[PDB]
């Protein structure tokens, strides 16, 4: 039997599908960067795409642990182009902030229903989001300082390309 | 410059998107097996999904290697209910044979264009598809013999759950 | 001096005595499985009883850490017979869900008094209960599928008898 | 089929229930010592409680080896306060002497019925009780010599707190 | 941009400054124990001072992770004398209990604002405060028993002198 | 009995308090660097803060060795903002030169009193100050040759961020 409410299960399943899209978005960002000749930034992006899939799978497994099931939905076509390296990371930041609020919304729902199990489950993602958001801010800081000097982009492309 | 034709690039890009769908389909099968309580079968499908992403990425990197660009498209909602275990693996077989034929179509397009580089590149996938098809046929034969007997199905689930 | 309220101390002390009873219940189930000749299912229950004792001792030590004292109460006689293996596990699931509600009630009490220390301490048990319920549900679902088939029950007894 | 008589089975099951009570009593002594701030003496009592459970389980397994079954009974509420350290260890000594006589009584019953298997089984307990009683008498001797001197009691608490 | 509200940033920054003062208060207790010839108690306080700096640095880094900034404020002159060993440790407990309440107030502010990230972040401190308080209470219990007997105070000085 | 003069004790205690302020000043410089997004310069400043505390503790311990006592004083609020990276390191150099003269004044005081123990003790700090001043001058040299070029400033930030 399912021990989560249908509302909570729906919220969790919706969030699973959002992490799938997050993954796919970051893959397309990789497509952009590769097309611009920045293999390091693209490498970063491929690595992030994989990280998002681990988030999806954490939701996946918790749904089953509470006796629900997952239903996968259509994935929307992401953007494939950005107006420059900074434009893409600003998009990444705004996406991650949106994911954080989505998670927050599930937390508040669960808390309202006195579903302490789901509330506790979500702590991990609250904490991870802090780091996801921070990593993109740091990159934007470094890009802001670089002011388009290939010299610096070459080392910072190199640097993000050493990820993992 | 791009040194594949736009027709070939499009064919390869379409197949990249097909492999992403394959990955998602196998994940959907995993959602089914997990809902039905077969974690071994679900495990096998999760590994298979991961494998399909590696195929997608081989297409990805070849496209850039020949000067082209990748454009990610919408992914269709996969089916989530099968009549039973054997029906889900039968659908997997059918899907792999469809992918094989998709690959054959690119290969024939490339040989027509004398794009020997792309022809040589696809050989890996022709060979890999033979193995992919064979693995599912083997499971199907076991499941035909089990003839719905739970005791045998349980053994198969445990064995497929050992997939590395 | 005691830094928890007497209301929260009593709630914690009550839960400690409930975890002792849990332990005893599982030992009782081991008596039943051993009477029926299922040494592997009995082993599992013995290990489960020991696990419940570690939960009791976690409450014990937290009560003292907040300046309170533990008072052990009488332990009720558990049932000692069930209507087969599946019935025993059904009872075990109902007991665990009852334990989860008991933890929830303490959590809600402590929250209402702003006893953040106790709220935080109780997170571990919320998370543990998710796993405990899930382990029983997994066993039940296997048993549902087995439909009393002795070959499947033998293999399950062997597997549960491996529990560390 | 049960090879022990119902009378010997009842005596063995009674004694298993008595050993469970012994465990619970020593845990209660630990609650007292922890309340008084003697964590070493409390640790000694927790280890003793664990030891008593091993005794219960030795009775358990022999009952099943002879084709009988265990029925767990309610556990009486133990005392939770003593007049001082000596008072608590004196209560432990008295309890152990009572357990020794309880085992003697089973031995005498088994011997009257010519149940040589059960007589032989009980030798381990006769021997173990010698050591159990001696251990408490040793501690009492040292407490008698300490005569309320805290330098000496600190050392004793520390030592008993190293019990493996 | 700063993710945290200015009210929450202020609260966290004020606490960082409180933890710096805690550090310095414990160094001051070391200066007292060193003046009294208790190098072990002084060692303990030097270790506790170092621990409080790790706390401050945890706030520090969280503030920057949320896009805020730290401002270091003047540090008040701590007391430099106590009326005896117990007196100093009683002052340490009162201080720690004040620190716990300060933390609780941040947590309640953050919860009111639905700043789930900061609420989550503070759990570590709620748990750590339980242990900080407990360790000083334990010391105070021992000192109470020692009751000014120098042979027992020597024992405790050597013990606390072994803090790593 | 104290075998340093009260004048020398007071000068040494003043200097211990000056080293504490040095520590705090470097932590404040770290707050600025972190606010400006230079985590490597911020790391170096944190490590510098820690080193200054080791200096304070060397004064601390010598004072106790000569039979004196340490009295901790209020610590002034440090500046938190500079006009750029070079401005901060110039302010660090100026501070260290001031600390050097502070040490020199104690040395001269101790010499006038024929306190050869204290003169000798202070030689360590004379030599260390030569090295602390050189450390900062080297960095200021590297910042001058960077000449505002971000490529180079990033190599220096990462490098100073390796400090152990
Ligand atoms: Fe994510
Ligand atoms: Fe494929
Ligand atoms: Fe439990
Ligand atoms: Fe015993
Ligand atoms: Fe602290
Ligand atoms: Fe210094």
């Amino acid at each position: 039997m399912m021990v989560i409410s249908e509302k909570v299960r729906k919220a969790l399943n919706d969030q699973l599908n959002r992490e799938i899209y997050s993954s796919y978005l970051y893959l397309s960002m990789a497509t952009y960067f590769d097309a611009e000749g920045f293999k390091g930034f693209a490498h970063w992006m491929k690595k992030q795409a994989q990280e998002e899939l681990t988030h999806a799978m954490k939701f996946y497994e918790y749904i089953y642990e509470r006796g629900g099931r997952v239903e996968l939905e259509a994935i929307e076509k992401p953007p494939s182009n950005w107006n420059g390296i900074k434009d893409a990371f600003e998009a990444a930041l705004k996406h991650e902030e949106f994911v954080t609020q989505s998670i927050y919304n599930i937390l508040e729902l669960a808390s309202e229903e006195k579903d302490h199990a789901t509330v506790s489950f979500l702590k991990w993602f609250v904490d991870e989001q802090v780091e996801e958001e921070d990593q993109v801010r740091e990159i934007l800081d470094l890009l802001e300082k670089a002011n388009g000097q290939m010299s610096v982009i070459f080392q910072l492309d190199r640097y993000l390309g050493q990820r993992e």
